[PDB]
């Protein structure tokens, strides 16, 4: 009689420094993405999180709005340089916040989700090497056992990294995002680093026997498509598929990298950070594993050089990022967890959204129809992978609000909502309209 049981989780997400503000407010230091936005081209007309959506000084209009759509989960992240601005300096008033925060959701019937770490890592860490200095291990383990002590009556839904690819290959083989390195080795070690504290937290975690709490961990995921049947391009997209996917989903759920990307990579860089050991810790079981799912990959074979696929355009619509719009990738993802890595554990849908070119009109309305029918194909497909047999416990729409993307700045719009900046005025765009109506009916 419903699509989407009553115990069924619709939520909407965002992420400390695209969304907070209040930078040097109650003791707040600088991450290193208060440092990157601030080097010369590095974000989109210098663009920084100095004010974004002001939401640390708003919160209880977000979550009054967020009541009034009838959200039913809040995803969010905690800020690392609010809670330690200093190595080994507790900041309570960086806590009161969170706590703040949380006590205002619970209040209002929003079950609230925390990401531990969504890219925000304290300048003074960077300065002491980082994520290249496996110290960090410690840090980070250190600052997990303090959220996991003094909230742990406020929340239990814990996310320990958000998408350890970005924080690795993109902030250290790409070079797009913080601390915007450009090296293969230095992305390698990074990714395992991260790894191994995503495992001291969890070990810490565990130690803890929180009632009635949940730990995982957070992905994002693509599906690679070779461009034709050759044996050229089924080679391309295996690489390309251990690149994005397998490099991640298989020390956490095989506890081993896959062979075929370690002897890849060992062509061109040093692997020897992999060992028993820290395989052990990195691959401890979770409650649920969180996905972000935004588009698919068609790829042909380059010139043989350091992953160098050749990205095909198939023709078919595309956001404003210029992601293909391709809504069936969502149900193959979740069926490949199903039958590949998860299996029987819980999954959700921790991020999943468009961005568009929206305006508001002189009607004062935000018209998003491109929008509406993105999340409405998305959510027929998470409908599909349930009623097949998938464990899907509830879907965060990528984002409750416009905000700070990254190195696009404010130029890329996610929102269900809009915000003119200029005023931090909040507009319901006609997707947050459709999104209350899916809420109530249950029904797509
Ligand atoms: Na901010
Ligand atoms: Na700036
Ligand atoms: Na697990
Ligand atoms: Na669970
Ligand atoms: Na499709």
């Amino acid at each position: 009689m419903l699509d989407f049981s009553k115990d069924f989780l619709f939520g909407v997400a965002t992420a400390s420094y695209q969304v907070e503000g209040a930078y040097n407010e109650d003791g707040r230091t600088m991450s290193i993405w208060d440092t990157f936005s601030r080097q010369d081209g590095k974000v989109y007309k210098s663009h920084n999180g100095d004010v974004a959506c002001d939401h640390y000084h708003l919160y209880k209009d977000d979550v009054k709005m967020m009541k009034d759509l009838g959200i039913e989960a809040y995803r969010f992240s905690i800020a690392w340089p609010r809670i330690f601005p200093a190595k080994g300096q507790y900041n309570p008033k960086g806590m009161d916040f969170y706590k703040r925060l949380t006590d205002e959701l619970l209040k209002n019937d929003i079950k609230p989700f925390a990401t531990i770490y969504h890219w925000d890592l304290p300048q003074w860490a960077d300065d002491l090497g980082g994520w290249l200095n496996r110290e960090i291990v410690e840090w980070y383990g250190e600052y997990a056992e303090k959220l996991f002590s003094e909230l742990g009556g406020y929340i239990k839904n814990w996310i320990t990294l958000n998408e350890p690819w970005c924080s690795s290959f993109l902030s250290y083989f790409i070079g797009e995002h913080a601390p915007g390195h450009k090296d293969l080795g230095e992305a390698l070690l990074v990714s395992h680093n991260l790894l191994l504290s995503h495992g001291k937290a969890v070990e810490i975690f565990r130690g803890l026997n929180l009632d009635d709490s949940k730990i995982g961990i957070t992905l994002n995921l693509n599906e690679v498509f070779p461009a034709s049947d050759s044996d050229d391009d089924k080679v391309a997209a295996q690489i390309a598929d251990g690149f994005q996917n397998r490099w991640f989903l298989d020390p956490l759920f095989k506890g081993k990298y896959p062979q075929d990307m370690v002897e890849y990579f060992g062509k061109y860089a040093k692997v020897d950070f992999i060992n028993d050991e820290d395989l052990k810790l990195i691959s401890q079981k979770l409650d649920f594993l969180g996905v972000n799912y935004y588009t698919r990959a068609v790829v042909q074979k380059g010139n043989d050089g350091l992953l160098d696929a050749v990205q095909i355009d198939p023709g078919n619509e595309r956001t404003e990022m210029g992601w293909e719009i391709y809504p069936e990738s969502l149900y193959n993802i979740l069926m490949r967890l199903k039958r590949e890595y998860t299996y029987d554990m819980p999954l959700y849908i921790t991020e999943n959204g468009a961005a568009f070119n929206d305006v508001v009109e002189d009607d004062g309305r935000v018209h998003d129809e491109k929008r509406v029918e993105f999340l409405k194909q998305h959510f027929k497909e998470a409908k599909r992978f349930l009623n097949d047999g998938g464990n899907l416990k509830g879907y965060f729409v990528w984002s409750l609000m416009d905000n700070f993307e990254w190195a696009h700045g404010y130029s890329k719009r996610f929102g269900i909502v809009y915000v003119d900046y200029e005023t931090e005025k909040r507009i319901l765009k006609d997707s947050a309209l459709w999104y209350k109506d899916l809420i109530s009916t249950r029904t797509i």
